């Protein structure tokens, strides 16, 4: 589907109903079902993400395996083992293909040039409060579908989209 001359740039989240996607350096509710599908799409591409979200990884899974980890930091000294680390967007999307994976700073850079976002809503009520993440806002050229509801093995309900645009 993509040309390897090109530079498809994808944008992938889970996020609550209300749009938080990160809160106390966390993501607030877990859903296996969700890591699974995030895995399934980013799984032998470059993934690109913010300090912060490297921060957020659990330490078994720092850095996300079978998957190139490049991280964006104004900090030189920065130690991110197993992953490489840059200092401009630039440098970061140099792959044919490339998701980022967070966190809100880096969604809100990233979004411009991406083609793809691939969205994981998950039926949680949670207020937006102040410091929260959000996803980023959307324009109109963006376009796709929506799944249908499904409940986890928690019962937490969760659903699927997957938009792009030219
Ligand atoms: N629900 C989800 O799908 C999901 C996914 C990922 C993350 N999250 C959540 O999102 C939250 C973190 O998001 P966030 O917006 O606070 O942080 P973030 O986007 O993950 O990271 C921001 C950091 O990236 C670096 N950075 C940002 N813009 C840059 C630029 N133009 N050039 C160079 N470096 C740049 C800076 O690092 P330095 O400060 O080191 O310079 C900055 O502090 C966490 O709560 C996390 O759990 C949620
Ligand atoms: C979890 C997730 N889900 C989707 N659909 N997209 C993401 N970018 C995403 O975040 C990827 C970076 C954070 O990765 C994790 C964070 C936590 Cl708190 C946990 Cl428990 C697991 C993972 Cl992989």
């Amino acid at each position: 589907l993509v040309p390897r001359g090109s530079h498809m740039v994808g944008l992938i989240w889970a996020q609550a109903t209300s749009g938080v996607i990160g809160r106390g350096g966390d993501i607030p509710w877990r859903l296996p079902e969700d890591q699974a599908h995030f895995r399934e799409i980013t799984m032998g591409h470059t993934i690109v993400m913010g300090r912060r979200t490297w921060d957020s990884l659990p330490a078994k899974v720092r850095p996300l395996p079978g998957r190139r980890n490049v991280v964006l930091s104004r900090q030189a000294d920065f130690m991110a083992s197993g992953a490489e680390v840059v200092g401009s967007l630039e440098e970061a999307l140099t792959s044919p293909e490339t998701w980022v994976i967070g966190g809100g700073q880096v969604y809100a850079l990233a979004l411009p040039y991406a083609t793809r976002c691939e969205v994981t809503e998950v039926d949680i009520g949670l207020p937006r409060e102040a410091g929260d993440a959000l996803a980023p806002v959307l324009d109109e050229t963006w376009r796709g579908e929506t799944g249908e509801w499904r409940f986890s093995r928690s019962g937490l309900r969760y659903r699927l989209y997957s938009y792009h645009r030219s």
